[PDB]
Order: structure tokens, then sequence, then C-alpha cells
């Protein structure tokens, strides 16, 4: 905030020489001065920037509707109207409700005007800032010597070493002084929820429409642990989504709990869809309790809302009909929910306080909002035992947190209050929708093949487009109406190779080549399956990045039709093994990997492997207990049927836990083994496209091993 | 690295005009140029700075011993000797082993010389940098657009919001671009230990003399959890130090384990000393196993080495005689051990690979080294199940870590390789010893009272001064010889109020007033007890901070002898309740709090409360299980005998867990209740000195409550 | 390639002060900046020159047909359209098939834009250059000391003699460093047809529509000898 914009030169002297004196005084007060030519120049200057902290304009040539337009753009922005001809009498109430401060044109009075402008800018900065970030900035500005942890003590240890000086010159001084610990008593403490921290969690609670809100400093991988260790005591039972994270599996291995796994649907692409409506009612839950050993009525439920590919649920249905005392939504990919009414009825915090149960939501703030990594939140909705749940939160977090992460966690919510946050969210959603409309437009504009995007055939409104059973763009057969809602900002491109009914085509490009090409040209894809990409259109995405992406896709199309060699187009993949990719064209490589997928029948195996659940011999807690006692042997992959698995098997494709720790592959679940063997067989042909299975360990001969339990 | 220092002007032109042309070319290549006048100027310039990345000197007037001195100062520093009169023949081997590159005095050849200098500086930067920090800096320098998590995507979300722009202008761009996730495939992944990450853990393993080294991104509060969940399966038994952290208690509440608590000694000051030699042999361990219900032979041991006040152990004794299969050292306060031979035989990694057991050490890197917060390491020494322990490490850490913390964690070890790290550690230890010598000197120089420092009466050598049974400076009675070693850099000041034999004096100042005064004058104390301070003399401390601290102590002495009012001297404490501190002098306040300590007999109660162990009714895991089921009631403090505690009671003073979760205060442990009641009684008199007990909850009437279990 | 041409001054400030900051940053990055007045000025400037390596223009006052005309003039030339009023939606396929990179008008963001412009210019140079000339230019830019033939060794023998210095001042340094031999292993060898040389003869074979193409270094007076000594053995006709 040092940019203060003065409107145009009227022409007469008595209201220009005071303006030039104020210009000189403001430059003396370390303010950059910009000179927009007219009104629309000011509108564009304010929307394209954010460092602007003041507008000076004459109240004669520009009326007070150029206070209201800026108010629609930013409510808290100070503007400085200069009163010459309009008297006191010419002011309405709506002018008085805006951030304007009136001044006069007097020669030699520029010093007091500049001091008042500096004070107003300071008030604006101290108004828009959240309280803990405000206090941290104040503490760094009044920077005191310290004799406490951390050891760098304001980064003055990095000023006395060469590699330390490189680190210090990279990061800069303010992010070294911003790292302090709980010994600084004026900032309170995260662990005890005191002072500026307590004001921060109350601020987070207002913003996100939650009763009590927490600010985790390790991540939602730890927030899931906190929620599932509070609400699910040992010996109890949980309803965990099979579409889960590794963190929930880790939680189940720490705690002595027992699962019933929900059964999500999926298409031939490998996109993890959702649980049908039948598996949230009392009948199916009671049945699955009945045929699970050592199982009682579930006391907690964990649901991934949304999925990895951005499929929201009808959460009002869930909160009405799921008859458990605590429903947890692992909303790691949807933290931005409250800030656009598009997502109404699509999160745990949507709607009011539900009766008889506590709704948890564990937004991963760093993922889609603007926050530093390892930042997360736990929003609750209901009544919880305050000391027990506070102690459970204290149990998993560290004792001396990184205050940069905490300040970023709060500043992410502070970016969403007012009109600026609504403008951010609506701009991101509208930009995502416009990108979707041209990618379907360029599909019908181009010749031959082009990238498809997995979205409804007619989208033109800003809403979460519901997945209807009467349409076939999604691919989930016999899907329930109003249970799924596509998130517009998680754009999933598609590549040729798949037909609409689910069978495979002949000409195709698997998405690994497209992702590697985009990585070569300096744009990064989130994660790819066999024939899909994913692009997070968060609040950071502007039209520069969107156009560069669209124009990396087009250059890939041109380079693939021209059929350039692997050496020229993909040097990063060429360097994987130059002997192999020396005389190979890209069309031959794409055709070969596509034929390896087709002949081995990848999508049918990937479907039929996840439509059958492995037999739960013992709870994953018992599997971890037997793993700790050294009762694990590494049998080869083929002889794994009838054996209890000790470590989780997580195959890419698709990215969802296939075999849990403690489950047996029986003869009824042989397509699981066939899929694993097929994936190992196809991954050992072409370098750079190596097999990515978390749990299976590569040997030298080419056959993988899985840690199973001894007999 | 942009500072290149040229030595003096010889006087003749043919070796000055090429030097001026090289000056102009290097300024064209964005290098700051400094001009030391002579040799000693260069020596001082190099020791006082670290951004210097090159010395240009003439090989005639300055010999090659001004290459060896700089080599003793920095081994990798490039220097550029200019050869005029000494021929090829005048070079020895020791000159060739140094970082010198020879040049000549030619007119018009300054461009190639400047390009070679820039290339040599780039080689130097790429040499001293650790590999993962090097790759992260390279990735940010080649900064690519991204469509993946995190949501700010290079900080371009903070460039479009006012509070976001304040955050961005504070932190700066390079620490926003440095936050990326595992989707960037060229940096590998922390979780899978691949690529640049795997090179980083191998680099950490060399540096710290460990077999396998891990880099935790939550902190040693999570590293303790990782170690104690791998090595201690459920149903087993551990030997946990009573001088533990909150994190170890949290670990014991997560896991179904059973303790035998070691019994450390302590003095009247409240400093947590150490476990006697008798409690590490087989006889006492077998006895304490025998009188503990449901207890078997311990399979793991956790020892806080050093203590909070920097008392190292004779760890060779521990690793020889403690007959358990895994010994863990919670070395959160001593991470700098390998980098000075003072600490030989004083860590888990000291000495060779011990036979028959695995030694863990969990250095908190952010505490005393130069690293960002929430950074920690796990060094092992022995043979562990690689996949089981890797899975246990993966179990507690997040999945998308903050790469700034990881890069800082590795750069902290990279600051310690070579001669610069040895110079850092030796300079910090020597500065600590010199500060200790003048604080004892100023004690005998001043009039009346002065601050004492809890250290041996004769210290003049750079060693860990052993706590001898034939001396009484420490206060631990009947202490064992060569079991304790004072760390010189954890300086514990003392205030008047205590006599040498342990009884209380009449004139005294409790350390809270001194800490608050130092906080008023802008220097921060780590943590204080009743009459002691603590100052971490880490690698960040230079003589500026040390002199400012000594000269805040002296100004406090002058202001206390002059007896200034609380309003003028302590406005931050005045604002706590201006009605109470209006007409009170500092001598009256100090005398009143000292009399409250004396009349209530604080040190005798604090001693006798920790010399008696509360009765373990049930394991803390069972206490947490009963706490989760809502079986907890809040009885008042006085009626807590005979009741099983559900939450840990952590009173300040001193800062060590007094009552564990699941333990009963019996009639044999009534002084525990007397100490708690006394602390609550003395904390409810003077504002700003409020009672700090973690576990006891303040009520409105003034009597505290503790969550106990129902009957 | 250091000439980057910016189109005209619109008049409003929010898309001129970022342009002036980008001007200052590009001059800091050693780029000469030219200022064509209007569209036909740019057309004539591009046809009369070849050192131009970039056009910066606003996407509002000048449409995307002033990308297609430059494409007919030079296909690989990078141009930098600045997006203000036309949204994402206003782009056709023929625009996407051209060498344009889109930017925005933001104050204080000229450093990243200038770095991206420098990287795009480097990509353009490494795109239009043939591989062996690219590798030779790279080798001279990373100029290493040598102890092999030729004897001047980067022309440092001509820097130590008066007539040698006249020769060196005439020819200039880059054509002295460009004369090396087969001892530099990273450039391959002409005689054995390896590495960058082999890529060069394959490149010559594509260009001239021939199966196998050779690159003689004495002249076609020697190429005739090569052909007539291969195809015409002694005693034949």
């Amino acid at each position: 905030m040092n940019v203060i914009a003065i409107l145009n030169h009227m022409g007469v002297y008595f209201k220009e020489e005071p303006i030039r004196e104020l210009h000189r005084a403001l430059e003396r007060l370390n303010f950059q001065i910009v000179y927009p030519n007219d009104r629309d120049d000011l509108l564009k200057l304010i929307e394209n920037n954010a460092r602007l902290c003041g507008v000076i304009f004459d109240w004669d040539k520009y009326n007070l509707e150029l206070c209201e337009e800026i108010s629609k753009m930013n409510e808290n922005l100070p503007l400085y109207a200069f009163a010459n001809t309009y008297s006191t009498l010419d002011v309405s109430l709506n002018d008085l409700r805006l951030q304007i401060s009136f001044f006069e044109y007097a020669l030699g009075a520029a010093e007091d005007i500049a001091n008042k402008i500096k004070q107003t800018t300071d008030e604006y900065i101290n108004t828009i800032l959240p309280p803990l970030t405000k206090a941290l900035f104040k503490y760094v500005r009044e920077g005191k010597y310290t004799f406490c942890t951390p050891g760098h003590m304001g980064g003055t240890a990095f000023q006395k070493s060469p590699v330390g000086s490189l680190f210090y010159d990279f990061f800069g001084p303010n992010t070294m002084k911003s790292d302090i610990s709980i010994s600084v008593s004026e900032l309170g403490s995260l662990l005890d929820h005191s002072g500026p921290h307590k004001e921060a969690e109350q601020y987070i609670a207002r913003v996100f429409n939650a009763d009590r809100s927490y600010m985790v400093t390790n991540g939602t991988s730890t927030a899931n642990k906190i929620v599932g260790m509070y609400s699910a005591p040992a010996g109890s039972t949980i309803l965990i989504d099979r579409n889960c994270h590794k963190s929930l599996t880790h939680l189940m291995m720490m705690s002595d709990v027992t699962p019933i796994y929900f059964r999500p649907t999926r298409n031939a692409y490998g996109i993890l869809g959702g649980i049908p409506q039948s598996e949230f009612q009392h009948a199916t839950i009671a049945k699955r309790v009945k045929e699970t050993p050592n199982a009682t009525w579930p006391v907690h439920a964990v649901i991934t809302n949304s999925t990895y590919d951005g499929l929201l649920y009808n959460t009002d249905f869930i909160k009405k009909t799921l008859d458990v005392k605590s429903i947890h939504f692992d909303s790691a990919w949807v933290p931005y929910t409250n800030f656009s009414p598009i997502y109404e009825g699509k999160c745990g915090m949507s709607g009011g306080r539900v009766e008889g149960k506590v709704i948890y939501e564990t937004q991963s703030t760093h993922k889609l909002l603007a926050a530093f990594s390892q930042a997360s939140m736990i929003h609750v909705k209901g009544d919880v035992n305050e000391e027990t749940f506070n102690e459970a939160y204290m149990m998993h977090t560290t004792t001396s947190p990184h205050y940069g992460i905490v300040a970023s966690t709060e500043t992410a919510a502070a970016m969403m209050k007012g009109n600026a946050g609504k403008r951010l969210i609506n701009g991101s959603i509208e930009r995502a929708i416009k990108f979707r409309k041209e990618i379907k437009r360029l599909r019908t504009e181009s010749d031959g093949w082009f990238f498809d995007v997995w979205q409804p055939d007619h989208i033109d409104t800003t809403e979460c487009w519901p997945l209807r059973s009467d349409s076939t763009w999604h691919g989930f057969k016999n899907i329930d109406n109003e249970h799924m809602y596509l998130d517009p900002i998680k754009v999933t491109l598609l590549t040729p190779g798949m037909e609409k009914d689910g069978t495979m085509s002949d000409f195709g490009i698997p998405a690994s080549i497209v992702a590697k090409y985009l990585d070569e040209h300096g744009i990064v894809v989130e994660k790819t399956g066999p024939y899909n990409l994913l692009f997070l259109f968060s609040i950071g995405i502007d039209k520069t990045k969107a156009l560069s992406l669209l124009r990396a896709l087009t250059d890939f199309k041109r380079a693939f039709d021209l059929n350039l060699r692997v050496k020229n187009m993909l040097p990063s993949l060429y360097r994987e093994d130059p002997e192999f990719y020396e005389n190979m064209r890209i069309q031959e490589l794409a055709q070969n990997i596509h034929k390896l997928i087709v002949h081995h029948n990848l999508p049918d195996l990937m479907y039929r492997a996840f439509e059958v659940l492995p037999t739960m011999v013992m709870t994953p807690y018992a599997a971890f207990q037997k793993e700790l006692h050294g009762m694990t042997e590494e049998v080869y992959l083929d002889e794994m049927v009838g054996r209890i698995n000790a470590n989780m098997i997580l195959p890419y494709p698709p990215g969802v836990p296939l075999v849990m720790p403690g489950e047996m592959i029986t003869e009824e679940s042989r397509p699981v083994l066939e899929f694993l063997q097929m994936l190992c067989e196809i991954g050992a042909h072409y370098p750079g496209f190596e097999t990515d299975i978390h749990g299976a360990y590569r040997q030298a001969d080419g056959r993988y091993t899985v840690k199973v339990l001894k007999e």
C-alpha cells in the first residue's frame, strides 16, 4: 500500500498547484503516485491492481457515483474527494457511507493533507488486516533482539555463513524475522488459544460460518487424525469412504477402530465418482454392520466432499439421513465453499446447525485458497466437549508452530471478506466456465482429434452442474439424480482413446505424454490418469495462465500432427534413456502405449477390480500391530492370494486405496490381482512411464513384492 | 553472492587500467565491488561478512599465505590471483590445493576475465549449496506457470487482493514461488524419498554421522511420535524420562503402552537435573517392572538429552548399560552436537554403532541451529526395518509438506560443513564462555546484589564442565561423577533470593520481574522459573545482542536501586491493571512477591512434590480412552485425592509434567496437592503474574478445577 | 536478436505505465527497443529487418489479423499480445496456432514479464538455429580453455603479436573462438558422422529432399572428385 492515484489536470491553477504540492509531500512520505487520465482509466487501474491504497479526485468534474463504483470494486478503499464548488449541502447518505475523506484546495497546506492521507492509509491497512497477522507485522516492524528459540533469531544466523547468506538473500529479511516462537508473550500461543491467536480462531469461525474453528499447522492429513481420534474412540466403528486419503488409512492404523467402507462409483476414465444414495440409509449400514466381525453401530462417518475430481455431494441428504452422531467431511479440495452461493447445500457448513449430530469439515486451506503449505482448518458445527477436543487437537499438532503458516492460514480467510473476496471467487468461477466453453468450442473448431473436457454438453450458467441420470457425459451408470454436482473450477481435460459408451477407440494419446509435454513447456498439471488431466482453476489463475495452457495444448496438437521426434519435442523424456528414444516419433510412441493399454484391456480391469471389495480378515490397527512385531514377509506379487496384506497398496492409476492394510485378496477378488499384474506388466516396457504403485516394491528381475503377514 | 573484493592500487598503470576495466565489466555483470585497503582489511572484511564471493589480488605484493589464511576462514571461497612477475615456477602444492584462479594483466581482455569470474562465482554457489535447496532455487529461477496445488500458484493469488497484497509485500516474491507441492516431478517427493529429496536425506546422514536420517516437517513433537510408534508396539512397555515433553505424553495417550518413569533429580532453584546412575541398570529396571501391573520387559527407552537447562549425559554409560533394544534420545535442545569435539561422548550419535540396539536421536533443528520452525530430524544408528519404519514416518507426517521448511532443514546442516560451520559453533561457544566470565566478573565488580549465573566457580576452558559431587554450585545433592556436563551456551542467570545451601534469603527479586523488564526493553528471555532465566546462545548470537543483554541487566540494576515506579519502568505491566500498579514502587512489588514465595515456602514444596511419584492406577492410553467416552467430571482442586486424573497437569514453575493422565494422588503424595494449592493461592494476588498451570482450569470464584474420571 | 518492438501509446495510464516499466526492464535485460507508430509501420519494420525478435502490442486496438500477416512474413517470430478487454473467450484456433504469448497489464509485474520475454526470445533463437550451429554457439558462449589443435586456441595467440593483433581486431573474437577441432568431443566429428554433425547431415537431407546428404569442406571441386571416384572405378568408362 503505497500507490495513491490522482485524477486529471483540470486546467486552472488554484486546484493544481495544491495538487502538485500534495504530490511532492506524498512522494516525501514514500508514496508512489500514479496518474490515471480519466474515469475509466481509474476503474481499470483499480481492477488490474491491488497495491493501490488511495484515490485523490476533484469533487467537481467527477461526481460521487465514482465512489459507488469503486465501493462495488473495493469497499474499504480510502478515496480523497477535494471540495471546491459543491458546498456542504450537496452530500447524500450513500456518499457518507463510503470511504471518502473530504479536503480543500489551499496553498501551503499540503503537509497536513499528506499527514492525514498517511494516517488514513495506516487506518486502512490496520482495518483490512486480520488481527494476528496485524500483530505479527507490528512485532516485526518493532523488531526486537531475542534470546529464545528459533536459533536463527530473526535470521541473524543466516547473515554469517555463505550458504546461509544465499538462503537469506533468497528468502529476504521479513520472512526470517517473522519466524518466532511462543516465548514472545504478546502474540499469545496457538496451543492454548490465547490473545491474538484466540481472536484469530474467532475470526475464522465468523468467516466460514462455523461454531468453533481451528487452525492446524501440519495439514489436513493431521486434521483428519485429530477429528477421527476425538470422535472415534478405540473399539468403536467408523463409516469411512473408500475414496479416502492415505491420511485416513494412517489414522485407522493408529487407532483401534473398525471400518465399514462406503462403495463409490466410477467411470471407464478412472475418475472416482461417488457413493450411491442407497449406502447412506439405515438398512444398508445395519446390514454391513451385521456381516462385519467385532462391529457395532458406527459412531463417526468420514466422507470425501468433494472427490479428487471435484464432485460435490447433496450434503443436506447426508446430514438428514445418515444416522450417525458425527459426520466428517474431508473437504480438502473444496475450502472456498462459503464465498459463492453457487455452493449452497454443498458442504458440511452449508445450512444451519443440524440437530443431534456434530458436522466436521477439514478444509485444506493451502490447496485451493491462497495460503502457505501445511495449512489446514477444522470447522465444527454442533456441540463438542471443549476440553477433550482441544486436548485432541493439542495431541497431534506441534508445540512451536511456524507463525508464517499460521499468519498465511488466517490471511487466506482475510482475503475473502468484503467485496474483494467475492470478486475473487466469482472471477475464478467465471474464468473456469469461459475456459470450458472455449475448450468445447476449439474441439468443434479443429480438424481431426482434439482434447475433450468431461463436462455437460450444454453449460452456460454459473452453477454446479448436476450429474443427471438422463445424460451420459459423466459415465457413471444408473446414477442418482441430485447427488452429484460438478465443480466448475476443477477442469478435467480428456484425450482421445475412449469412446462415449466406455469402450476404447483405436487412435489415442494417453495423458502421460500430454502432461510431460506441458511440463516441458513450463506448465504443470496436477495429476493425470490414463486419459485425463486436471487443472485447478483456483483464485490464482488469471487469463495469462489460461491462455498459455490452451496454447500449450494447441502446440502439442500441431507437433503431434506434424509428428516430431521425441528428441526434439521431449528432451526431458529423451534424457531418461537416449538409446531407446533416439529414432522414435511421437505418433509411434503414443500408438504403442495406447496399444499396450488396449491389448491388456486396462479400463475393464480397472473397473472390475474396484467393483469388488477385498475380504477384511482383521482391522488395519491389528495389521499395523502385527507389522510392528516383525511378522511381515515379502512374497512376490503372483502368490499374494490368501495372504493378509500389511502395507497399503495404492496404484497409479487411479489414485485411490485399492488394498487396505489387513485385507485378503480371495478368489472372489482375483481381478484385483489381475489388475496389479497387468499394471506391472505394462509399466516395464517404456522408460519414463514407470509403474507408480505405493506398497509394491520393485525388484531387479522385474517382478514386484508386497509385504504380507506371516502364517 | 555479488561482492567481489579487489586489493590495493599498486601505482603503475599496466596493472591498474586492466583492473579498472575489470571493475567496470563486473559492475556490468551485477557485482558489487568493495575496496579493502590492505591485507588485514581483507581479513576483517571476510570475517565480518558472508556475502563476499571473490577476492581479486595481485600475486606480487601479496604472497600466497593470503590464500591460506582465507582458506582457514573459508575453504571454498574463490580468489583470483593476478600473475605478473612470479612466473609459472613459483607455485607450491598448497597453493594448488586452494580455490585460486590465476589471471594476467592485459588491456581489453576484461570481458573474458569477467565472464570467467561470473562462471567461477556460479560454480561456488552451486558447490556450497545443498542439492535440494539448489534444485528449489533453480526451479524458482526458471519459474514456470502452474495449475496445481498450492492455490496461490507462485503467489499470484496474493497479487490480486488488498490484504493479500500486504501479505505479498511483507514476505516478498521468492518465498511465495518457493512454496510448491509434489506435483512438480523434478524435485521428487519427501514422502517417497526420491530424487533431490533422497539426495538430501543422504546428505543429512553424512553430515550428522548417522546411518539413516529423516527430515520431519511438523517438528520433533511429531518425530518423538514416529520413533515411539515404530519402536514401541501396543501392549509393550517403555522407559520414559519423567523430564519429558508434552509430546511424549501425547504419544503415550495415542499408543497402548505402559510406562516406567525414570526419576530425575532437581535443586532448590527448580532446574530439572538428571536421572541418577542407579536407574539405568538391570536391577532397578527389573524391580520397577515387577511392581508395575501389566508390565513386561521394556522394549524402548526415551531420554531427554539434554534437559531443558542444558545438562548433557554420559551417553556412553547409557548405551553400554541400559539393557533395552532401542534407546531414544529426545535431543530437541542439543542438535549441534557433531560440530564441535567438546560434545564428544554426549549424544546418541557419539561413538560408533553400538551392538544389539538401535540408537535414535531426534534433533529439533529449528531450536538451536538456523532453520525455519516446525523443522526436525530423526537420526538412527543401527539396523531398522526399512519399510516398516518408513511407513511409520509416513504415518505421522503430512502428504504435501512446506518445501521452505524442508529446504531450511537441509540448509541448516549445509551451514555446518566446511570451516564456516566449525567457526560458527566455536564462535558461539567461545562467546557464551566469555559472557559467562564477565557475568561472574560483574557480580564481584558491582555493589550490593547482582545477577549470579548457575555455573562452576572456575571456568576458563572450552569444555562441557562436569557436575562434580565435590562442588556445590549445581545443588543436586549426592550427584554421580561424570554423569552431567553443563552446556556452555545455555546460560542460566540467577537472581537474588536463594542462598547457596538451598534456603531462601530475605532480599530477592523473582525472575518474572526481570523477564518482564527485559521484554519491555526489547530483548526476549526463553523461559523463567522462580529465580532463574535462560538465554540460548545459539549460532545467531553475536556480541551486539550479548552486550545489549548485559546492558539491560545493568539498567535494571540501576532502576531497581533507584526504585523507580511500576508506571514509568514497566508500562506493559502497568496496563495489566492501572488501578493496582498506580502508586507502587518496584522494590515493594519485588519484596511482596518474594515474601509470598517465602511465607508459602515455594522451593521446599516444589522439591517434595517432585520427589514423590503419583500412583499409576491405569495407563495413559486407558485414561485417554475413558476421556473420549465422556467419563470425565470437573471436581474442584481440593477434593482431587483418590481420583484418577484424565488430563495432564503441567504447572509453571517449573515446566515438567507433574501429574500424568491416569495417575492418582494418594495420601503418600499429598505434597503434590499442597504444591498445587499453594501455587493457586499465590497466583491470585498480583495481576500480570497469573497462575500458569496446563490442565487446571480457572473458575470465576478463584478455585481451580481438574478433569478427573468418574467413579 | 535484441530488437523487441512495442506498438503505439493508447493514451490511458493503466496500460502505459506497465508498458514503460516493461520498457525499462527489457533495456535492463540488454534488449534494444523500437517504437513503430502504427500497424503498417510494423509491417515495413519487419520486412526491412531481421534482427527483430519480438513484437509487443495491445490486443484491443489491434486485432489478431496482425498476427497472421506477421506469420506470413515470419512463422516463428514471437509476438506478445497484451490482454485487457477481450476475455479468454475471444480466441480462435488460428490465433492459437501462432507464436503469440498473452500477458496482462499489472503495475509492478514487469520483472516477471521481462524474464518471460527473455526466455521466449531464447526459445526462438534455439528454435530457428540448426543443431550444429546451435551447439557451436553454445560452446563458444561457455568458452573453455583448450590445449589442443588449432594452435591459436581461441585466438589467444593473435592477442600477443602486432600483426596478429591486427588480424584479431579485423576478424573479431567470435570467429577466432569458433575455430576448433575434433578433440572437442561434444561436437562430434564430421569425418565419422557422429553427434551434432550427424544431426546436421540428416537436417541437410530433409531440407534438400535427398536420401543421404554430405557436407564437403573443400568445395564442389572436391565433391566431384568424391562422386567420380566412388561411382567410376578404374578401368571403367
